[PDB]
């Protein structure tokens, strides 16, 4: 009886929240890049971040403000204090009365007056000024918020009698759900009326706080004179269950919503978001008497398209079907075939406009698995599309491959795996890949009725390839397209974007190819070559795009030689910067050759000497413009004795620098524990040759147990002037990284350093020197002095000497940190602590988050600026109530010293203050 | 009808919070003095406070005439069947703020 | 303003109200109820 | 049909009303075509 | 004890309906009217 009171019993939960807040600045500028970052490179806890780390939009805790209640992002360019403060954002009035918001410090350049808006002199000249002091009035919060949990027992449920014709038994089949439901008082801030059905908030829908007077927020208080206050109550629930299963042994019926199904890649690789709402039936025949070693096994699938929406989409009327049916006859090779058809209905045919076919109607049959030794996977296609209109002409596209080659568990092919094996180590021969490719021009997403794909997924790394793991496209090989200049608007000239890159037009053109990739395993030699050419689908030559290759490696006792030669012969145009630097779309001709010879003593050490030669175009070409990417066969090998393994892609970022001018601390990363800058490559190919030693700390018997340094020296070819054919290895580039953990005592030190003597601008790094350290100190409570306090620690020095075109200017940086933690203070349970934070600047600025997946970044600009961020944070606590009071000063001077902080030009910095009381109680 | 509580949730326990450091939490006990249940429907002077001055100024809401069918004879939600529903609110009263 | 007349032929409307004139924005001044109903085929799922 | 509880239902009708002549005043666009219905669902009762 | 609890206990009825359903017609005309009548004279039951 008890059990059953618990059962269907309420949980009540209530919630209380005290604290008391002031903070008052100026300017709201951004704190959290003076505290030290952790290992895993999140920023230190502190009680004065706005937060704001977003992993979508690449936000960080660093983007945005820390004082007032305000999180104001920071502004790059001089409207902020490059990238350090907030913008000044002045205010224009206009004649109708209407007003908008431009973003500078010049309302002069405001060169976007609307067509008919005339500038009002309402304001100073017509332009206000956004005032850029924030304000949180001291004041102390209780919050208090009630729920109620049910016990979770819900979680089941059973079938019942149903039918018309007949009646069945019921209590037959039971479906396990996913309903979390409860009790509330007060909405979320994010809700929202859906009126539409979308599922998402359109322009202003309800605000559902504002539906609901008195659910939460402080415009409306459901109040009583006596004091009471009075909150809706809601039943809040989610539905994560939308598929119900039926039956167990021979055959399982899932009906529901946007059902994920999977034929096969090319015809219904319709998972990662299903495709409507329907059924879908699996008979498995694994047990049946004659036939059940084979596993047969039958899908049928039955559904609308997007279940119901209106007209005008795609899914309007259209319902799809399909049935595929496979074995395993042998030890893993299964085999299936697949009939799949999606068409529209009378009410489809008829007010759906957009320009879903008429009809798509399917088949196809596929052999992947292992069997003898060997793995193969093959694929037909044929699409016989209905394209609507009125005389449609339906049109025939197929796509077919057969492949040698080992798929792993993600359907993507892994090319390092023979699949092969024609011998044993002494003799080795490995066949890695055998593929032919006839993907029709035609075929694309709606001819296999699937969501997405069947287009190269990068058109500048390996183009040939359709698996794309953001859209779930796992299909081989793609669909090519060919690229011209565009030439929209302008006549005589290609088009070009605002950044100087071409605009392309591109035109599908299928795909038909075969390529092999294969290796033979000698005894302390080791030999692997690879070949590809695919054209388009008609087979014209116009488009025809082949690399070949070879390498041979020689590795024996502690020495290794290589030697790599690659080619690329594209007619196909490809995309790609030329020599001067412009972005042009034309046929290209790759030759690259290099022996690189290695040496391990066996100590930790290591040394390497390489030579490689680039050739583009026929020209010695000191850079390769990423065009030996655009195959998926490279497979160069790798240092070491008996590590004979042909692995795709060439390891061009072998042995050579790195080309990285952006840091996420303010010194060029010496200060990220997160980054190692000894591991930092620069992934281009060069026509260059050098030598570059070295100590690793993890490899066991090396001299010093954490100790990685990676001091090199190279030399690069560079044309005459900038597209002779003559030319010289005139560059010249000295390197040099250390990193050292240790722990002495206590404290735990860490030592990191870099450094750089490059003679030209490489990849975007310009030439110039560029010297970086940086100290961390962490000590952990001492127990023998009273008090037992806990120091930290934090320097950080950089330096670098920009030699651009425009100028010889110097960009340094200076970052400290120091702070010590007394856990035993006086009374007990009694804790204090302070820290004091600097960072000083020359020609340097921070580029904030761009609103897409990349993240904001220190870097150096000519900007004749001096920043000088400081502040001191102190943080004492009492039994469980914490004082938290902070006061953060910023000064950014230029030349002369103007002190353009604090932007109402009044010669005075950006402060910053705040005092917080924190006290966490618990029902 | 009303839905009253067992009266049980008289007490806070502070838990460990900090960024230079961490409190050890569970520390100390405090007394609170919150009165709260569940009403259906709404008194006669309730009203929905928009400015935050915590009194009724001129003509605020009528609370009752927010929400519909909360109290009194000018709305009423009902069914044809006879049924009458009427909103549930969460009443609460905090008179502890030290 | 608009009206349904209810049957085979609307030459037998014979019901204009007092003042409404046949504008001639269908055929002929009488448009035509579709008689056709669709239920695009979906999944429901509804919890209470 | 019905599975263990699933029960699937499928539904096709035709209604034609014809003349002396054989007008086929069905589907009353007169069209000569008669009025046809088909409906096709899937029912599951479950109980918590 | 357990009495008194239960006595003002609420019982916590969720229900859940899943169906899909899908119908096209032109004329909507009535099929009730062709199906057996019952001992009762109630017409026999169909999903439609
Ligand atoms: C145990 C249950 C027994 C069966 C119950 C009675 C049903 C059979 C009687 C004939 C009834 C089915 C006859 C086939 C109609 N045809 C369909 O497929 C249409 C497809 O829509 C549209 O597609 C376009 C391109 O695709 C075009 O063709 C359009 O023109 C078409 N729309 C239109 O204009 C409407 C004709 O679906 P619908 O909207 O009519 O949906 C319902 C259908 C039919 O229902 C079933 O019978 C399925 C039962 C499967 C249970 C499998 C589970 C087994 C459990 C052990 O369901 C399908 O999808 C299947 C497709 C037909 C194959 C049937 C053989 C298993
Ligand atoms: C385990 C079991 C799982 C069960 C669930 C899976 C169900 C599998 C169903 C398999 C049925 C056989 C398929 C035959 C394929 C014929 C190959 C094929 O699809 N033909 C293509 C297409 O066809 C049109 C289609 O033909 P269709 O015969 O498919 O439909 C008839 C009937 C549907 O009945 C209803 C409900 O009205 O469905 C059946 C078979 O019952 C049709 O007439 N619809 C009129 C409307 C035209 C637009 C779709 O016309 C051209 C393009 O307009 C062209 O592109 C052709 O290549
Ligand atoms: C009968 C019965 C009963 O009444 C009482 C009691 O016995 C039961 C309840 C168990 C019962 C029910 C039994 C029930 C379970 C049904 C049996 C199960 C099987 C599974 C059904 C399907 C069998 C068909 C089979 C799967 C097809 C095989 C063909 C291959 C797919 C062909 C592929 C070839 C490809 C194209 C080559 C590649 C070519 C390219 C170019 C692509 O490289
Ligand atoms: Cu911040
Ligand atoms: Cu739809
Ligand atoms: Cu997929
Ligand atoms: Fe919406
Ligand atoms: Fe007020």
């Amino acid at each position: 009886r008890i059990a059953a009171l618990e059962r269907n019993a309420f949980s009540v939960k209530p919630s209380l929240t005290i604290g008391y807040s002031v903070s008052r600045t100026s300017r709201n500028f951004d704190v959290d890049r003076l505290f030290p970052l952790n290992a895993d490179g999140t920023v230190a806890n502190n009680a004065f971040t706005s937060g704001g780390i977003d992993t979508d939009t690449g936000a960080q805790r660093r983007d945005f403000g820390d004082f007032g209640n305000a999180s104001d992002p920071v502004v790059a360019g001089a409207a902020g204090l490059y990238g350090f403060a907030d913008g000044v954002s002045y205010t224009v009035y206009f004649t109708d009365g209407s007003t908008a918001t431009f973003d500078g410090l010049n309302p002069a350049d405001y060169k976007v007056p609307t067509g008919k808006v005339i500038d009002t002199t309402k304001g100073r000249n017509g332009f206000g000024f956004n005032n850029l002091a924030r304000y949180k009035e001291g004041s102390t919060d209780i919050g208090i918020s009630l729920g109620f949990d049910t016990s979770g027992q819900f979680s089941q449920v059973t079938s019942g009698t149903g039918g018309s014709l007949f009646s069945t038994a019921g209590r037959l089949q039971v479906n396990q759900i996913d309903l979390n439901f409860g009790l509330v008082t007060g909405l979320p801030s994010d809700a929202y009326v859906d009126t539409n059905g979308n599922g998402k908030k359109d322009d202003g829908e309800a605000t559902g706080r504002g539906t609901y007077l008195g659910s939460g927020g402080t415009a409306a208080i459901l109040r009583d004179p006596a004091g009471n206050v009075y909150r809706p109550v809601f039943f809040r629930f989610k539905n994560a269950t939308t598929q119900f299963s039926v039956g167990n042994n021979p055959v399982i019926v899932t009906l529901g919503q946007q059902q994920k199904f999977y034929f096969s890649d090319y015809v219904f690789d319709n998972n990662y978001d299903g495709r409507g709402d329907g059924f879908t039936v699996t008979v498995d025949g694994s047990n049946v008497p004659v036939i059940g070693a084979w596993k047969p096994q039958i899908k049928g699938v039955y559904g609308s398209r997007s279940g119901l929406d209106g007209t005008a989409e795609a899914g309007y009327g259209v319902y799809y079907r399909g049935v595929r049916a496979q074995i395993t006859p042998v030890g893993t090779l299964t085999a299936g075939i697949h009939y799949a058809q999606e068409g529209r209905d009378m009410f489809g045919a008829a007010q759906n406009t957009t320009s879903t076919p008429s009809d798509v109607t399917t088949y196809g049959a596929d052999l992947h698995g292992k069997a003898f030794g060997v793995e193969l996977h093959s694929e037909y296609a044929t699409s016989r599309v209905r394209p609507n209109t009125a005389n449609a002409a339906v049109q025939t596209s197929n796509a077919f491959y057969a492949r040698v080659a080992t798929r792993k568990d993600n359907l993507a092919f892994d090319l390092n795996t023979p699949a092969a094996k024609f011998g044993n180590d002494t003799f080795g021969v490995s066949l890695y890949d055998l593929n032919y490719r006839k993907i029709d021009a035609g075929y694309n997403n709606v001819a296999g009725i699937s969501e997405y794909g069947y287009g190269s997924y990068s058109r500048t790394s390996a183009q040939n390839i359709a698996y794309n793991p953001d859209t779930g496209v796992t299909a081989p090989f793609a669909n090519l397209d060919r690229q011209a200049y565009t030439d929209a608007n302008n006549d005589g000239t290609s088009d070009r974007n605002a950044d100087g890159t071409v605009v392309a037009t591109n035109t599908k053109i299928g795909q038909m190819g075969f390529g092999v990739k294969a290796a033979a395993n000698l005894g302390p030699v080791a030999i692997g070559g690879y070949y590809d050419t695919s054209t388009g689908a008609n087979g014209d030559n116009a488009n025809r795009m082949t690399e070949a290759g070879g390498s041979a490696k020689v590795a024996y006792s502690i020495f290794s030689l290589r030697g790599t030669y690659n080619t690329l012969d594209s007619n196909r145009p490809q995309i790609y910067r030329d020599a001067a630097g412009t972005q042009i779309i034309g046929d290209a001709k790759v030759r690259r050759y290099a022996v690189q010879a290695d040496v391990t003593p066996g100590l930790g050490l290591f040394v390497g000497a390489y030579y490689r030669d680039v050739n583009v175009n026929g020209v010695r070409s000191t850079t390769d413009r990423g065009l030996l990417g655009r195959g998926y066969l490279a497979s160069s090998f790798e240092p070491g004795v008996g590590n004979n393994a042909y692995r795709t892609g060439l390891r061009c970022a072998d042995n050579n620098f790195g080309t990285g001018t952006r840091d996420i601390d303010g010194v060029g990363g010496v200060l990220n524990p997160a980054v190692n800058l000894d591991q930092s490559r620069t992934a281009t190919c060069f026509t260059s040759y050098g030598v570059e030693a070295g100590h690793a700390g993890d490899n066991a018997n090396a001299l010093v147990k954490d100790l990685f340094f990676r001091v090199g020296y190279s030399r690069v070819y560079v044309p005459t002037t900038a597209t002779a054919t003559t030319g010289d290895f005139s560059g010249s580039v000295t390197y040099g990284d250390a990193r050292y953990d240790r722990k002495v005592g206590v404290a735990n030190v860490r030592l990191a350093g870099s450094f750089s003597t490059t003679n030209t601008q490489l990849d975007s790094r310009p030439a110039g020197t560029r010297g970086a350290v940086g100290l961390i100190v962490r000590t952990d409570p001492l127990e023998n002095v009273p008090f037992r306090p806990q120091f930290n620690g934090q320097v950080g020095y950089y330096t670098a000497d920009n030699r651009v075109a425009a100028g010889n200017y110097n960009a340094n940086a200076t970052k400290y940190g120091a702070g010590v933690v007394l856990n035993d203070f006086l009374l007990p349970q009694t804790k204090i602590g302070v820290r004091y934070d600097g960072y000083m600047a020359q020609n340097r600025q921070y580029t904030p988050f761009d609103g897409d997946g990349t993240q904001g970044y220190f870097s150096d600009a000519n900007n004749n600026r001096r920043t000088n961020l400081n502040g001191v944070y102190v943080e004492g606590a009492y039994q469980d109530l914490i004082f938290s009071y902070g006061t953060y000063t910023l000064s950014q001077k230029d030349l002369n010293g103007v002190e353009y902080g604090s932007g109402i030009n009044n010669g005075q910095p950006a402060r910053g203050q705040t005092f917080k009381i924190s006290y966490k109680v618990n029902f």
